[PDB]
């Protein structure tokens, strides 16, 4: 059913892994349609999205569709799909296991504290953002629009240095993520790649505040009105001007005025080269 990079594909095109080759190990949390587990294949370590046996037809198709989409990507900042197990119940989608967990947790559990005073530096944050901008770039030059670029949808391979960040859910592509959306998206329902640009800008704020909820204190409707009136979040605490400057460029009201990801990428690179930026200390939370 699904078309990408030119090629058209279908369920026949997914790697069916024999169920007997799949061991579940522990649960990791819950995604859209159910608990995700840590698991194995034969020795291969994976995450296992599962579909609850008692679910709707549309549930069946959303689940299959997530597999097709994520299976056609080939980029190192987009989580890999090992295969599926769709011919035994409950259904499985096997994905690259990201030991560092999701980005919003990582940021929160790694905030520098008086004991972990050097858990992270500004340069770790810029690499996480480089990683994701690189993924979003790959999507843009393939005309794919993600629609939900947010910290909760990103993942890290490992906790320590050497960690690579990747876009790890494609569920979108009052439940609406208003706080990540540009005016023309929540008003006119128009999406283009300039809307992932806006979202990325908000992700950048999440990254540099260390996992805070955007527009702290505002409900969905207040954000919608704030944002359409020209309102914009302040710099996260300690955020360097040049990094904030990328945020406010991503949030330009006119889609045509926002940068594309090649340009965002250049500017994260320049930030990364600037001693004034990366010699900046993160807030040690007490
Ligand atoms: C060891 O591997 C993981 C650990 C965690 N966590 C979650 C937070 C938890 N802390 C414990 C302490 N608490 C105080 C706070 C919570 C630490 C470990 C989260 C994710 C992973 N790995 C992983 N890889 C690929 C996918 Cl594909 C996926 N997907 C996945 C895993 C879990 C839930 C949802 C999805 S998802 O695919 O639907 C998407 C939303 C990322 N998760």
């Amino acid at each position: 059913n699904y078309c990408f990079a030119g090629k058209t594909s279908s369920i026949s095109d997914l790697k069916e892994v024999p169920r007997k080759n799949i061991t579940l190990i522990r649960g990791l949390g819950h995604g859209a349609f159910g608990e995700v587990y840590e698991g194995q294949v034969s020795p291969l370590q994976v995450a296992v999205k599962t579909l609850p046996e008692v679910c709707s037809e549309q549930d069946e198709l959303d689940f299959l569709m997530e597999a097709l989409i994520i299976s056609k990507f080939n980029h190192q900042n987009i989580v890999r799909c090992i295969g599926v197990s769709l011919q035994s119940l409950p259904r499985f989608i096997l994905l690259e296991l990201m030991a560092g967990g999701d980005l919003k947790s990582f940021l929160r559990e790694t905030r520098p504290r008086p004991s972990q005073p050097s858990s992270l530096a500004m340069l770790d944050l810029l690499h996480v953002a480089r990683d994701i901008a690189c993924g979003c770039q790959y999507l843009e030059e393939n005309h794919f629009i993600h629609r939900d670029i947010a910290a909760r949808n990103c993942l890290l391979t490992c906790p320590g240095p050497g960690r690579v960040a990747k876009i790890g859910d494609f569920g979108m592509a009052a439940m609406l993520p208003v706080k990540w959306m540009p005016p023309e998206a929540f008003m006119e329902g128009i999406f283009t790649s300039k809307t992932d640009t806006w979202s990325f800008g908000v992700l950048l704020w999440e990254i540099f505040s260390l996992g805070y909820m955007p527009y702290p204190s505002k409900s969905n409707q207040e954000v919608l009105e704030f944002v359409t009136s020209g309102g914009r979040m302040d710099p996260p605490k300690n955020c360097p001007g040049p990094v904030y400057r990328i945020m406010t460029q991503c949030w330009q009201h006119q889609p045509e005025d926002r940068p594309n990801f090649a340009i965002i990428l250049e500017r994260i690179e320049y930030c990364t080269q600037d001693p004034d930026v990366i010699n900046t200390a993160l807030p040690i939370e007490y």
